[PDB]
């Protein structure tokens, strides 16, 4: 029922979702000035060598890769963090010009896309339980921004015309995930919630700094996917972000100076 449009779009998602005005809603705006540097804070270690992808699938709000959760295979750990984080899967949030498209924002800046790697904690066992946990997921956040291509986006852009409306999925097996990553893992943390239905007030935020540069080529397939399943009328997949959420009582705090 929910989605991005004017009927079922962001404003209206209080209604199934009412946490949509909770506390600790995502994304926001960082304001680099104000965000805090924090010396304490550590720096994230990545751990994607032994990682197993398994599908590519359009679920009618973005698409993600899945991956083999059920060891610890591909794990966040450091930065903010306390234990050991899997990563299930990894999605995207563009818009339908590159003006727009992020969902976290820097000092009001827009990027054309933003990268998600979604994280569950393994003392919960399963990530159902820990969307129920206030530091049950970290979601690694990553700024796409247009100009020179990104070589490990590539295997993705070409099998998009094969999940093109809502419930379709491809094998989409031994992909990398490391060559989505930018040089610096400098980032921004932050306590804060799902950006889509349910709207989970359960993620510890990662943003990092640094953008990634993709084509104009590699953006444009993004919006050639659709919202719609086959058959129904044809809406582009496009602007499929939430916009910045009041900050309310928190703090931003940087991993650099
Ligand atoms: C599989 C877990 C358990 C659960 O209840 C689910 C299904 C809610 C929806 C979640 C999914 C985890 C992966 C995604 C995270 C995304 O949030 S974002 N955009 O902040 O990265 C919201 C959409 C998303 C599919 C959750
Ligand atoms: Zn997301």
């Amino acid at each position: 029922h929910w989605g991005y449009g004017k009927h079922n779009g962001p404003e209206h998602w209080h209604k199934d979702f009412p946490i949509a005005k909770g506390e600790r809603q995502s994304p926001v705006d960082i304001d680099t000035h104000t965000a805090k540097y924090d010396p304490s804070l550590k720096p994230l270690s990545v751990s994607y060598d032994q990682a197993t992808s398994l599908r590519i699938l359009n679920n009618g709000h973005s698409f993600q890769v899945t991956f083999d959760d059920s060891q610890d295979k591909a794990v966040l750990k450091g930065g903010p963090l306390d234990g050991t984080y899997r990563l299930l899967q990894f999605h995207f949030h563009w818009g339908s010009l590159d003006g727009q498209g992020s969902e976290h924002t820097v000092d009001k800046k827009k990027y054309a896309a933003e990268l998600h790697l979604v994280h569950w904690n393994t003392k919960y066992g399963d990530v159902g339980k820990a969307v129920q946990q206030p530091d049950g997921l970290a979601v690694l956040g990553i700024f796409l921004k247009v100009g020179s291509a990104k070589p490990g986006l590539q295997k993705v852009v070409d099998v998009l015309d094969s999940i093109k409306t809502e419930g379709k999925s491809a094998d989409f097996t031994n992909f990398d995930p490391r060559g989505l990553l930018p040089e610096s893992l400098d980032y921004w943390t932050y306590p804060g919630s799902l950006t889509t239905p349910p709207l989970a007030e359960c993620v510890t935020w990662i943003v990092l700094k640094e953008p990634i540069s993709v084509s104009s080529e590699q953006v444009l397939k993004f919006r050639k996917l659709n919202f719609n399943g086959e058959g129904e009328p044809e809406e582009l997949m496009v602007d499929n972000w939430r916009p910045a959420q009041p900050l309310k009582n928190r703090q931003i705090k940087a991993s650099f100076k």
